[PDB]
């Protein structure tokens, strides 16, 4: 078929469905074109062996309040994640202990360098900020230094450089922290509202979706009603001055006044574009990548950690899986671990056959929750990477140096081609809330020039 | 149309071609299928303002035993590069010197501390090599420190250490030293036989083409006739674990048991695949990217520079040319300039308009050679980041710490799928004699069995 828009909108992941809507809102017509057989893009519900679960993104953090209005609009509602009771920490030594209260039971020397490093880094991120992280003066001389090398000349305490990196790294770009800049980490935290915020899990990974995130994609998607297209992957996108034509599978061609490509910046040359994108963006496009971690899920008969007095919730730097948290779902009697298994770590997990691995990410919960971890009714790996329309998780960062190189121009539209993904915004840069933030932007930007 | 070949290849430049090449001989069929309406893909020879051009790769020189080898077969001769006279230095404090002999005319103390960098790079290449230097054990070390931090490490020296970066990283790699390990470094210059190799402009830039680099990609694709398809860029291979089918535009579709991407690993993306690669090339592919610079051509009525006594050659780490040299066309009595615009200056030359660009760029060539470098006939600067199949220049290289992590990975085949160019050869990596090696070792490979 071929249909006339003011926008054509290339995925209909929370963000493509977000900038759709509000565009829907202003009175301009619309088409979401997706290559999948369903909406959601990196969120995804499904049922594995009788399990309900979260492949993809799923948390809520207070600081998401274009997330959370979207959550009101769209008649969904938030549970908060399970956290009675006491926290596990494995320290760089190996040695275990149980916690509660916001600091990690290392030695003194340690706590107090960990406190001066979230503290540098709270301070650097209220300065810098997410909009423009490349503009400040401060900027250049931050994003020619790795990550790795920043902490090195900040602390000579080696576990407190570990557990900071944890938070960033593992826990956030998904990437080793030799690979990356400080700038990177400075934008991280300051999209997220704070470096505190993103060290407090009962902050970043707060609350829940009843019913699970991939709703909201599902809900602005079914309020599109025909104008979304799935099991379309787009190809080409012709275009000028005044106008796109975008060809997908199926013989499809929307012929529009802008297009929106709502999809990861690793995958816009999968595209063809005629005429080719201007030389910046083809060398900006190849500067930028996904992260990668193995989201682990583990479904017990209870959630037996609790008896034991645990929150399920556990921290270790050195170990194959650096997190863990209860992930039970709402109103289940059923328990569910949540757990990650980040960037180097997740190759070398991925080297070892299934079974290998398996019995490897278990014997790590057991570590630290107890032998019951080793014992589930149900074990899932999320599987990002091999997903042709995905390739990575949580989402994508520039290699080291180019935040500043291409930062100011990862966000311009070039003629009638406009951008918007979470990989790209500002506030909630990486989550669904900057997916959706992008989205808006991106729409109130295209009303304002229509 | 459609036909059946042993060996479907995607993309016609050295790589592919020399592949194709090796594989006739041994009784083997083939398709060489190319975007372009040419061959040769980062080679090219043209005529800009009727004065003939190598707007990409071009020079030659004694280590790259694998092209020498292919041009002798194809019947093709070389020349050297005009070196007579002296070379020009500007110093970072903006000095300039005319000077002749193997090292910079700085003080002393900064000529010790380059040598002593000169031969630590040196014995590291000699110790990891080009074909695995992801499994030495001073790798991890090296592949996870910055080149730049690298050098803060090895030495006080800022002149002597941006000197040794002007060889590598806008000398070859073509990105800043912050943005690539240490171990990259070790690999490029294990890769062109040493160091110092890449320090001697007599070494690395010894000798040309005698009718131009592109000449090698034109005979062999010559000698294939029929099978080379050109407008054709490839848009899907479906695959399976006995056989490939290849489509590109015009409705071409080649049924074959191998196929070989013999494309720039950044490149790779612009394809589908059906079913997907796995993960691991999903994954390694994304942190493949070109590095950036502007190749700058001044035509003069002579070359001028040789009337003062000037070799044409200039060195400058804090110019905005880096590098100057003569380029003279063989037999030419027209005199050629090239000279290079790296990575982060490459980006802020392309940011002026093309008038201030090119006043900016003649400015800083008159600071080597003197002020009739600013009158030239012909001024042109090759563009390749703005080319959809190429998309940057020299070549690709991983981002840091993609060459520890993803290495070992970057030639294995997937199923009936092969990747062959000079981005992920080992000896004469990002050159065209890496792109005849990895083509000739692919061949190889498939023919074996
Ligand atoms: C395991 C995991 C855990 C995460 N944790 C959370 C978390 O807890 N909280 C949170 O808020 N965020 C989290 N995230 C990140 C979050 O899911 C993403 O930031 C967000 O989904 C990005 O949305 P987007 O619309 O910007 O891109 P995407 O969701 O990736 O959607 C892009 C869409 O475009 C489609 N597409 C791509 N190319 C084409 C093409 N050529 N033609 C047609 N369609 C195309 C894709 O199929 C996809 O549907 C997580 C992600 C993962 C994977
Ligand atoms: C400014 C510049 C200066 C250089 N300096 C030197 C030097 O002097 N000496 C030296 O040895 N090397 C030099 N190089 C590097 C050298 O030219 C490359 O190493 C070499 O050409 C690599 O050859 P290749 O076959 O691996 O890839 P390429 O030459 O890039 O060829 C790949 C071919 O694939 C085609 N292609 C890509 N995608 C598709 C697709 N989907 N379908 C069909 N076709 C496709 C492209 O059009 C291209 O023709 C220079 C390069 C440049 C750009």
């Amino acid at each position: 078929p071929t249909l006339q828009r003011d926008v054509a909108i290339v995925g209909a992941g929370p963000s493509g469905l977000a900038a759709a809507t509000a565009l829907r809102k202003a009175g301009l017509s619309v088409a979401v074109i997706e290559a999948r057989d369903r909406v959601g893009g990196r969120t995804w519900t499904d049922t594995i062996d009788g399990a309900v679960l979260e492949i993809g993104g799923q948390w809520v953090s207070p600081d998401q309040t274009a997330l959370i209005s979207l959550l009101d609009e769209l008649g969904l509602k938030t549970f908060e994640r399970y956290r009675e009771g006491e926290s596990v920490y494995i320290s760089s030594a190996g040695e275990r202990t149980r916690y509660t209260g916001d600091s990690f039971p290392t030695n003194e020397t340690t706590k107090k360098e960990m406190d001066r490093l979230i503290d540098e880094m709270d301070d650097l991120a209220a300065q810098i900020g997410a909009e423009e992280p490349w503009a400040h003066p401060l900027a250049r001389d931050l994003d020619t230094v790795s990550f790795k090398q920043w902490l090195i000349n900040q602390s000579d305490d080696a576990e407190a450089r570990d557990n900071i990196g944890l938070f960033i790294a593992g826990g956030m770009l998904t990437k080793p922290a030799h690979s990356f800049s400080a700038l990177q980490a400075v934008l991280m935290a300051a999209s997220a509202g704070s470096f505190s915020h993103l060290v407090d899990e009962d902050f970043i990974l707060d609350k829940r979706v009843i019913g699970g995130m991939q709703q909201v994609s599902i809900r602005m998607a079914e309020a599109l009603g025909d104008d979304v297209f799935l099991n379309a992957p787009v190809r080409t996108v012709k275009w000028n001055e005044s106008g796109a034509t975008v060809l997908a599978d199926g013989d499809i061609r929307v012929e529009a006044s802008r297009v929106i490509l709502a999809v990861p910046p690793n995958l816009y040359s999968r595209i063809s574009y005629d005429p080719p994108l201007p030389r910046r963006q083809h060398q900006m496009h190849q500067h930028q990548s996904l992260g990668l971690v193995i989201k682990v899920h583990a479904v017990y008969e209870t959630p037996f950690w609790r008896e034991d007095g645990l929150s399920g919730t556990g921290f270790g730097a050195s170990e194959v899986v650096q997190e863990v948290y209860d992930n039970t779902n709402h109103e289940d009697d059923r328990g569910t671990l949540v757990a990650f298994v980040s960037d180097e770590k997740a190759d070398a997990m991925f080297e070892l056959s299934a079974e290998e691995r398996k019995a490897t990410i278990l014997a790590s919960l057991a570590r630290y929750l107890g032998p019951k971890a080793e014992e589930p009714v149900v074990y899932y790996e999320s599987d990002w990477g091999s997903e042709e329309w995905t390739r990575g998780a949580y989402a994508a960062s520039f290699d080291l140096g180019g935040l500043h190189r291409y930062g100011a121009d990862s966000r311009t539209p070039v003629g009638p081609i406009h951008f918007s993904c979470s990989d790209i915004a500002a506030e909630g840069y990486q989550h669904v809330d900057g997916a959706v933030r992008m989205g808006q932007r991106t729409a109130a930007d295209i009303i304002a020039r229509s």
